């Protein structure tokens, strides 16, 4: 019977993205070939089956550096990292293939489904 | 513009609350009189002016224990901590005063405004 604040979840995500933009309390660097990206492990876990399966393991919990598969495109990863922190996906014809490839690797089923719905109406 | 995922923010907050429930990557303990509560500093900062003002300071960034004002009711605090992680506020006639007192201290303006609208509507 609790009071529902319908803007609170989007407000928290916006603030977490602002902390990321300021490098505040980011605890991991994601290396994607020649490019590197800082992030909060909790956010990565909250969005990705890959990152969830890594950091829930007490063996890997404390890793400060994650090297992604060499085949992953840094731009495709960055669009997905932006999606994690904003709820907005930069999808188009020019990147649909690399974006879907990365979302499949990161195990982000809703992005994969949306990529499959983008193809179906292309 | 970019594709909007209207459930993504809520999905991220639910997953952060599940991580809290499993004590995964919690990095602070909030001491409230005889009681203690573990949490993610990022989430506390994202929801509270108090915690944002403490942890944005490089001097205080790495604190692992925050002792709140002795007057703060642990129950009012727990209701607000649950709100931070769920977007749902447990307000009643029996706790409005302690929850409002706590939200003023924690600098959570939207909760303070809702507490002011609860009083105005009996
Ligand atoms: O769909 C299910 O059956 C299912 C239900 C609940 C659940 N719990 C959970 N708790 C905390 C986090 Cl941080 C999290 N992250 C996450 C995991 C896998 C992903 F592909 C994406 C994100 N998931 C996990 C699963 Cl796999
Ligand atoms: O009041 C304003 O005009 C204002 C506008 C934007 C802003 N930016 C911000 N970026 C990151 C985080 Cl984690 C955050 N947390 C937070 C801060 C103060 C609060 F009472 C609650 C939450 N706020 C801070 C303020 Cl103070
Ligand atoms: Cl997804
Ligand atoms: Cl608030």
């Amino acid at each position: 019977s609790q009071i529902q604040f319908t803007r609170h979840a989007s407000d928290v995500l916006l603030n977490l993205n602002r902390l990321r933009s300021r490098d505040i309390l980011t605890d991991v660097v994601i290396v994607v070939s020649r490019e590197q990206f800082r992030a909060h492990k909790t956010v990565l876990m909250a969005c990705s089956g890959l990152f969830y399966s890594i950091f829930t393991d007490q063996l890997k919990r404390n890793l400060s550096v994650i090297n992604l598969d060499p085949e992953i495109n840094p731009e495709g990863f960055n669009i997905l990292l932006d999606f994690m922190y904003t709820s907005r996906l930069n999808l188009r014809e020019g990147n649909i293939m690399a974006v879907m490839a990365t979302a499949m690797y990161l195990q982000m089923e809703h992005v994969v489904d949306t990529c499959r719905k983008f193809i179906k109406a292309s």
